[PDB]
């Protein structure tokens, strides 16, 4: 599964595109939309956002 919607949770690691069909804004809020439309150009950087997931893992829910 490539549901990296968790990336949208992006608390503090901007990188162009957000994620994909998920209800979370990049920083100012929360919005659900098919943001999988990430540019193939800057997506490499966006992939680094995936690393953010590791950062998110630090969350103690």
């Amino acid at each position: 599964g490539s549901h990296m919607y968790d990336n949208l949770y992006l608390h503090g690691i901007e990188d162009s595109e957000a994620g994909s069909a998920d209800s979370y804004t990049s920083r100012p809020s929360d919005s659900d939309v098919s943001l999988e439309e990430d540019r193939e150009a800057i997506r490499q950087e966006r992939e680094q956002q995936a690393a953010i997931q590791l950062e998110r893992a630090k969350s103690k829910p």
